[PDB]
């Protein structure tokens, strides 16, 4: 008959409180700030969407990050821009500080809030177990705001967290795919990066919601407790899934597939098997055995659910037994 139906467990309605205005996107008008205000000092980086500066705003001489983007439908840009100006000064959420129009390339600029920051390569090394449980806390801070207010990330992943290590401040970036939720709205699946797509996505389970956020974050936790980055290195959707089912086993997922009466596709038959559920231990060994304790594995059990609506809600991960000592130091 075609899948059931779902809703988030929470924050469910907040858009249809809102002024259509709020979400609305698409009849967003830009206004337009000054490009000569800023100079281009030097390349951050290469994205898929854009080029990354660090630039001098002249008029205040203070330090700028310029996202310089490559042509994208203006929905699109409508869209992140909105996302960014409804979440600003939320905790944790990069802050945009003007909008542009590159005279070189005549697509909008970005222009963020300065993050001098750490490299998860060289950050993910260094990380003790109290690290973490800040870090995380910090995530959940910005992913908290951004489902009360009606936003799902969609691209939760290491890369799109700064961390000012030396100033232990941390900023949730990269809003370009990030979605105004609504109850009954069917998404894209093609979002997040493979590695954190949730089942949800790979089944084809178009009526998803925040809970995605959620186990992206599980699977930057599990990289970060197990040190192997990334934890589910699949090499394509397929064989994506394929990884988790390895750990989480078949018997779930065909729960899953099952209560949503998903149609799996033909191609997952012949290559998912059955696989039983593994214990956490066997990822633990000496070099990892520091970061990984009874309360972090019953965490990033809670995360990590084939099953959107039993996965935590970023709320009551905040208060897991795990983050009990970086709540009292607060």
């Amino acid at each position: 008959s075609g899948p059931v139906p779902s809703r988030a467990r929470v924050y469910t309605d907040v858009n249809t409180h809102r002024p259509r205005e709020y979400w609305d996107y698409e009849s967003h008008v830009v206004e337009w700030g000054n490009q000569d205000d800023y100079q281009l000092v030097r390349k951050l980086g290469r994205g898929k969407y854009s080029e990354v500066f660090e630039a001098i705003n002249i008029t205040n001489n203070e330090k700028v990050v310029v996202k310089i983007l490559k042509p994208v439908k203006k929905k699109k840009i409508k869209r992140e821009i909105k996302i960014l100006e409804n979440l600003r000064g939320g905790p944790n959420i990069i802050t945009l500080a003007d909008i542009v129009k590159d005279p070189v390339s005549r697509t909008p600029a970005l222009v963020f809030e300065h993050v001098n920051n750490t490299d998860f390569k060289q950050l993910y090394q260094t990380l003790t177990d109290y690290d973490i449980r800040f870090y995380m806390y910090e995530i959940l801070k910005a992913l908290d705001y951004c489902h009360s207010m009606g936003i799902m990330h969609r691209d939760v992943k290491p890369h799109n967290v700064m961390i000012d290590h030396e100033h232990r401040k941390l900023r949730l970036i990269d809003w370009g795919l990030a979605e105004f939720y609504h109850p009954g709205q069917e998404y894209n699946v093609r979002v997040a990066s493979r590695y954190f797509k949730g089942p949800e996505l790979l089944v084809d389970y178009q009526m998803y919601d925040y809970s995605l956020d959620m186990w992206s974050l599980g699977c930057m936790l599990a990289s970060m407790i197990f040190r192997k980055e990334p934890f589910f290195h699949g090499h394509d959707n397929y064989d994506q899934l394929v990884r988790i089912a390895k750990v989480l086993g078949t018997e779930d997922l065909y729960d899953y597939i099952d209560k949503y009466n998903i149609e799996l596709d033909p191609r997952f038959n012949d290559i998912l098997g059955r696989h039983s559920r593994k214990r956490w231990e066997r990822f633990v060994h000496s070099e990892n055995q520091h970061l990984v304790s009874p309360e972090a594995l019953d965490f990033l059990d809670k995360l990590l659910r084939y099953d959107h609506q039993s996965r935590l809600t970023a709320r009551e991960a905040m208060e897991h037994p795990y983050f009990y000592t970086v709540v009292k130091d607060q």
